[PDB]
């Protein structure tokens, strides 16, 4: 009963969260997960500021209202060479990664490790935050509030 949450640097308080290293988060689980990080889904404006601070990924993830990939550098295999906040227009499917926004974060690039999920609740799941440098923080708990997600 174990969940890995892969997280990134924060950029103006925005970071990327990838569940179990695969597209596997629904829109409702996304909201709950950001809540567990005392965070919210970013707005498009918040994402655009993050991007300007140096944030890019090669993964689809939820923000408030859309599924996007922030791109700085054009790369053929990431959002088809687009730069800027690329918006997913057409897809059959509903599960992606998520982005989260933490207002308490530093204003620009913060590439320190994440070492807590301060707002997770009581539960049976071993939840592991995995940083990009491999550093890990684990705790027993739960964050999903929708039965359909469990
Ligand atoms: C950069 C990213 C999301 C890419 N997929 C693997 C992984 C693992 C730990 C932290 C971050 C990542």
């Amino acid at each position: 009963n174990q969940i890995d949450l892969n997280v990134t640097c924060r950029y103006a308080g925005v970071f990327h969260v990838e569940k179990n290293g695969r597209y596997s988060i629904s829109r409702t689980e996304a909201a709950d997960l950001c809540q567990a990080f005392n965070s919210t889904l970013p707005t498009m404006d918040q994402m655009k500021l993050a991007l300007s601070k140096g944030f890019e990924t090669c993964r689809y993830g939820f923000i408030e209202g859309n599924v996007v990939i922030p791109r700085i550098h054009p790369n053929a295999i990431c959002a088809a060479n687009h730069t800027g906040v690329y918006i997913l227009v057409t897809s059959n499917t509903s599960h992606y990664d998520t982005y989260c926004f933490n207002a308490s974060a530093p204003p620009e690039e913060d590439c320190t490790s994440v070492t807590d999920l301060p707002n997770s609740f009581d539960g049976p799941v071993t939840i592991t935050i995995v940083n990009r440098d491999g550093t890990r923080y684990s705790k027993k708990g739960e964050y999903r509030t929708h039965q359909e997600d469990i």
